This record gives C-alpha cells, structure tokens and sequence, in this order.
C-alpha cells in the first residue's frame, strides 16, 4: 500500500504515525529516535502530554545525523483546551515549537472542541470537580488556526474529537478560508465510528485513529475491561495472516483509507508495528472486523461532561 495520503491542502500525509501519549520522557527520545531508524516518518504530538521537548531531541538529531531530511517528516502536534482565546494559540504553538525544535508543524490540531479557562492548570476544576470552560466559540478558535497557516507555522491545521455537527459547523463558518485537513479520533474494532468517517470522508477531511489498540496503557484501564490484543477473534485473523494482532490492528484503518498512529516505547515492538504494508486484510477480514464494534470508547474525561462543546452526547 502506499505510505502517504493526500490532504485537502496538498500535502501528503504518512498513513503511519508514532504515538507518543504516556511515553515516559526517560524513554521517548529513544523511542523516536528507533522509530525514524526503521521508517517512521510520522510523529504524533502534544503539548498536554509534557514530552514535546524530549521527542524534539530526537527529532533534531536524526536531522542533525540526517537519517532523513524535514521534509520527509509529518510532525502534528495539538493545541490544548487552556488555549482556545484568540491571544493565546500563536503562544501555545510556538511553545510547542520551541520544544520540538522546529520552525513550522505540518499539522496543527485543536485537541479537543472543549476550551477551558486558562491558567496553569490543564484541567481547571471548580470547587465540585467540574471543569471550568472557556467561553470561546470552536469558530473563534478556527480562525486563530487559520492565522497560524498565514504567519508559517504550521502546514496544515484539523481538528480533534469533534463529532460531525462540530465538523459541520466549521464547515459552514462564516468566511471560511481553510478547511479542517484532518479530524483525529478514537478508531478501533470496539468503536468503528462508521458515521462519523463517512461524513468526514465525504467532505475530502481525512481521519486519523488514535487509540488503535485500545489504548491498554490508558491510567483509568480496569482489568475487566475489553482487550483487542488479547481478543481470540482477532489473534485468529492474525495467525491466519501469519502476523501479530498489532499488525492487524493496524493494517485495519489503513484499509478503511485512514491514517493511524500506534504508541509504544518498546524497540521491537516499534519496529514489528511498521511492518504492515506488505499483507493485505481480505473485505471479509474487514467486514468482520467491524462487526466487533461495542461502542466502546475509551477516550473522554468525566469533569467536561457537562461543557457545552462536549462533543460525545451526539450519537455522532
Ligand atoms: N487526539 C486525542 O485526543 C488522542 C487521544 C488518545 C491518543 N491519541 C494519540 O494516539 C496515540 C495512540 O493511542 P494510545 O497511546 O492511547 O494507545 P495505543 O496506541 O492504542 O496503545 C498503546 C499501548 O499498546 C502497547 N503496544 C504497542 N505496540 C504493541 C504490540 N506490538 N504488542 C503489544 N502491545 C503493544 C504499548 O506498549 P509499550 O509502549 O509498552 O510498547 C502501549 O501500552 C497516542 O499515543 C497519542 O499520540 C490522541
Ligand atoms: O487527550 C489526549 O490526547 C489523551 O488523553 C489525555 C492526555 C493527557 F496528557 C491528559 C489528559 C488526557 C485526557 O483526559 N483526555 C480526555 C479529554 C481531554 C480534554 C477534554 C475532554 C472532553 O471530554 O471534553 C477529554
Ligand atoms: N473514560 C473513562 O471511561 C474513564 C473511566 C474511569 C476513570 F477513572 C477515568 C476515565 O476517563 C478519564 C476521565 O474521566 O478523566
């Protein structure tokens, strides 16, 4: 399969990338560093993740070693929710790019469509342990990402954890000058999120799948809770292909025309989960895939249920 995909701002995208959420930062630079070695040239970033400087070491040096070249690398990271006014985003991202050691991202994402009140803190609570929001409107904060575009900071932006009306909003904004390149969602076989990737699709936004194993590193994981790389269904379609259920899990959103972006700091398995473009899962394999959908979703914070941009309340 073809390693890039084209965006609706005429970049080309790897439909591989590197997570790089709870990678410790005694571990990270490493883990970049492996990951460039063996073809990766897709990283997956975030301010709220408190790692950026250390992926950026690794970054820098595999330029400085040139291993590859800056414009052979994807770079995205996000804009977190403390961010949304108007006079904070070019800061946020030029912290970010300060810490990544770069001079533009190629993709810059708003995290998630909820803003919360700036400060300090990543989550603001009130004295109840509900959120604090910002009242900055998605639209807003849309064009403080446009301006990014403008000024050369970043290639292309997209969004985050927006359900499709979220989508659709922006889509119509008044003056519109650039469209979502990208929304970023959780994608995997307990959450197959059909509806909202038609949608997408449909508009010529590409999506990409965080979460694609399941997130089993997540801090609030229980040990009842489902498990996709221990799910007998899959390991079966995996021995059939003579490959790991990470390579299956993988290779599924690649075949659905999605970007996806696996995490791990573990070397070999680093290297293992890149090798995925040279087998194929049948339409069969694929439909029974997403036939495992739950509904589960693994990703989304109790304090922010009750903002008004809360985007899982909507069926999609
Ligand atoms: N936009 C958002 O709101 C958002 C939310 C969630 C995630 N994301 C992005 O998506 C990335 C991926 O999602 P995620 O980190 O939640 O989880 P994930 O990629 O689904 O799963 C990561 C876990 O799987 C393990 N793993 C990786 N390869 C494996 C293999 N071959 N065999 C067995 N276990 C394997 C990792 O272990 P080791 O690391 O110990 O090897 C780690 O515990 C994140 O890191 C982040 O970049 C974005
Ligand atoms: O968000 C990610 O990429 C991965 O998860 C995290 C990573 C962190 F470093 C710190 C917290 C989280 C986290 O709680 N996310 C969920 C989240 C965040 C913001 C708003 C909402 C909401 O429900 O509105 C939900
Ligand atoms: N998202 C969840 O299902 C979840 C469950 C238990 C928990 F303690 C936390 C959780 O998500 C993170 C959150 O609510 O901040």
């Amino acid at each position: 399969m073809a390693s890039r995909i084209l965006l609706n701002n005429g970049a080309k995208m790897p439909i591989l990338g590197l997570g790089t959420w709870k990678s410790p930062p005694g571990q990270v630079t490493e883990a970049v560093k492996v990951a460039i070695d063996v073809g990766y040239r897709h990283i997956d970033c975030a301010h709220v993740y408190q790692n950026e400087n250390e992926v950026g070491v690794a970054i820098q040096e595999k330029l400085r070693e040139q291993v590859v070249k800056r414009e052979e690398l994807f770079i995205v990271s996000k804009l977190w929710c403390t961010y949304h006014e108007k006079g904070l985003v070019k800061g946020a991202c030029q912290k970010t790019l300060s810490d990544l050691k770069l001079d533009y991202l190629d993709l810059y994402l708003i995290h998630w469509p909820t803003g919360f009140k700036p400060g300090k803190e990543f989550f603001p609570l009130d004295e109840s342990g509900n959120v604090v929001p910002s009242d900055t409107n998605i639209l807003d904060t849309w064009a403080a990402m446009e301006e990014l575009v403008d000024e050369g900071l970043v290639k292309a932006i997209g969004i985050s954890n927006f359900n499709h009306l979220q989508v659709e909003m922006i889509l119509n904004k008044p003056g519109l000058k650039y469209k979502p390149a990208v929304n970023q969602i959780e994608c995997h076989p307990y959450l197959t999120q059909e509806k909202l990737i038609q949608y997408c699709q449909s508009k010529g936004i590409v999506v990409t799948a965080y979460s694609p194993l399941g997130s089993p590193d997540r801090p609030w994981a229980k040990p009842e809770d489902p498990s996709l790389l221990e799910d007998p269904r899959i390991k079966a379609i995996a021995a059939k292909h003579n490959k790991t259920t990470a390579q299956v899990l993988i290779r599924f959103p690649m075949q659905r025309n999605l970007v996806v972006i696996p995490k791990s700091v573990t070397p070999e398995r680093i290297a293992e989960n890149f090798k995925v473009f040279d087998f194929e899962l049948s339409s069969q394999d694929m439909t029974t895939l997403l036939s495992y959908n739950r509904n589960w979703r693994v990703c989304a914070a109790l304090s922010c249920t009750s903002h008004k941009d809360y985007p899982f309340h909507e069926e999609f």
